[PDB]
Order: C-alpha cells, then sequence, then structure tokens
C-alpha cells in the first residue's frame, strides 16, 4: 500500500570481479541497507544456468552465520540478487600481514565459521571456496559465509555424491583435489577452514598449494614447526591444526571432533564490552 517502498538506490560499490559487481542498496522509504549482487547473464554462455543454481542454493539457506538471501529480480539479461548486508566487510581485512590477529578473536571467528559450515553440511551443501575474502562481518563482528557461486549439493535423499570438479583457490584447497579423481566434499571444506585459521593466527598462508613439489608443504609433513607460519602459533591451536591439515582426508579430523578439541574449548575471549558505571 505504501508508495515507493520497492525502490532502492544503489549508492556504493562493495565489490567487483569477473562475475559482475556487488552494490550497497538503500531503500528509498525505510533506509534499510541490503547488498545487491548484479550479474550480467550475457557475460558467458552458461551463466544463465550457473546463476540459476546459485539462486536455488541461496533459497535453501537460513542460518545466522550464512549471508541471508532475500530474493532476486530479472530485468532482461541482468539478474539482481538481494542479500544480507555485512557492514564490517571481509574477514580478509582484519588479518594483519605477518601478524594475524589476537588469538581470542581468531577463536571466536573460528567458532562462528564452524557453526556456518555445520549448518551447510547438515543440509547437504558444500561451499567449495572458503577463504577470508568469502567470510564477511556484520556490524557486531558476526561472521557470515558468503558467495554460493561455486557451491553444490553433495547429499540428497540421504545419499552422498562424491565430487570430482577441480575448484576453489589453490592456497586453501585440500591435497586430494590435486591427487585423486574423486573425493568426499566435507573434508575439503574442513581443510580450507584450517588454512583460514592459520591465516588468522599468523597473518600468512603456509604454501602456494598442497603438493610435495611445494617445499613449505613438504616441511609441514616433516613436522618442521620451528619454521613460519607455525612458529608464530601457540601450542594449543597448533595441535588443532595438526589434526585438520592431515593429507589423508579419511584420517582428517571431522567437525564433530573439532568441537571437542582442547583449544576450541579453551576460555579465551571476553564478551563484547557493555556500558557500566561505578558508584
Ligand atoms: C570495515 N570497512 C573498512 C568498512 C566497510 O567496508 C566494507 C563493507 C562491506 C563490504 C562488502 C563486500 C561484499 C561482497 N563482496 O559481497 C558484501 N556483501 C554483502 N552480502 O554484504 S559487503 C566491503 C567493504
Amino acid at each position: 500500500a505504501v508508495p515507493f517502498v520497492e525502490d532502492w538506490d544503489l549508492v556504493q560499490t562493495l565489490g567487483e570481479g569477473a562475475y559482475g559487481e556487488v552494490q550497497l542498496a538503500v531503500n528509498r522509504v525505510t533506509e534499510e541497507a541490503v547488498a545487491v549482487k548484479i550479474v550480467d547473464m550475457k557475460r558467458a554462455v552458461d551463466c544463465p544456468e550457473n546463476i540459476k543454481k546459485e539462486i536455488c542454493i541461496n533459497k535453501m539457506l537460513n542460518h545466522e552465520n550464512v549471508v541471508k538471501f532475500y530474493g532476486h529480480r530479472r530485468e532482461g539479461n541482468i539478474q539482481y540478487l538481494f542479500l544480507e548486508y555485512c557492514s564490517g566487510g571481509e574477514l580478509f581485512d582484519r588479518i594483519e600481514p605477518d601478524i594475524g590477529m589476537p588469538e581470542p578473536d581468531a577463536q571466536r571467528f573460528f567458532h562462528q565459521l564452524m557453526a556456518g559450515v555445520v549448518y551447510l553440511h547438515g543440509i547437504g551443501i558444500t561451499h567449495r571456496d572458503i577463504k577470508p575474502e568469502n567470510l564477511l562481518l556484520d556490524e557486531r563482528d558476526n561472521l557470515k559465509i558468503s558467495d554460493f557461486g561455486l557451491a553444490t549439493v553433495f547429499r540428497y535423499n540421504n545419499r552422498e555424491r562424491l565430487l570430482n570438479k577441480m575448484c576453489g583457490t589453490l592456497p586453501y584447497v585440500a591435497p586430494e583435489l590435486l591427487k585423486r579423481r574423486e573425493f568426499h566434499a566435507e573434508p575439503v571444506d574442513v581443510w580450507s577452514c584450517g588454512i583460514v585459521l592459520t591465516a588468522m593466527l599468523a597473518g600468512e598462508l603456509p604454501w602456494d598449494q598442497p603438493s610435495d613439489s611445494c617445499q613449505e608443504y613438504s616441511d609441514w609433513k616433516e613436522k618442521k614447526t620451528y619454521l613460519n607460519p607455525w612458529k608464530k602459533i601457540d601450542s594449543a591451536p597448533l595441535a588443532l591444526l595438526h589434526k585438520i591439515l592431515v593429507e589423508n582426508p579419511s584420517a582428517r579430523i571431522t567437525i564433530p571432533d573439532i568441537k571437542k578439541d582442547r583449544w576450541y574449548n579453551k576460555p579465551l575471549k571476553k564478551g563484547a564490552k557493555r556500558p557500566r558505571v561505578t558508584s
């Protein structure tokens, strides 16, 4: 009934890339801020199919640590995806090069990342490109898993589908994607979460890619943790990383066991500061 309430002004570019762009949209009437992913379907032959899959997966998602999907509008060859706006930006920009961040902050973000990944895996979705660029933060520094353009179904009608598509981002990708024809979905996401944890605690990525040809990866398998980035990481979280960054995906720690890890459960981080006064 209220005129103008479906009008949104696009006021700022939030991100850009080959896929298209993300704009900050502000409602003309209510001033509600949302993110709008704008995709030109003529930019590639199979974009219509790709974006349709992304939209289908987005419609499945309802969790506090996953970017919420509000809907989409098509206008000719342009698709507009309306998404939860995360005003804290990328987790990437909270990681100080060569330093990382305070361990308690890293632990809190890691808890929230695990919550989001448990949720996705529970509904049979794998993200396939977990990295700090795809982990956004709201106004209270709550982590939100973002961008389902590479996501897929790995479990349907209680039957698991093995994956074979080589995809993701090399520094974050699990070794089995480079070594094996087929692989289970869930350990691949666990691995990339481990690389994210490494980055948060050390402010550096451990290797270009997880291959024996890569000396830093070989050093890790030889347990040379007196070298960086591992030297910078305290013994408790390093013990968790030793369980996550395991080459054999069948021996790799699962999420239910990550949740029982000593460091994962160590009291470290105070709740957000709240106003007080003394008398
Ligand atoms: C703390 N900082 C210095 C000030 C804010 O900076 C921002 C805020 C939001 C974003 C954002 C980038 C993207 C994206 N690439 O998809 C967003 N998407 C979303 N669903 O909200 S928000 C990027 C940068």
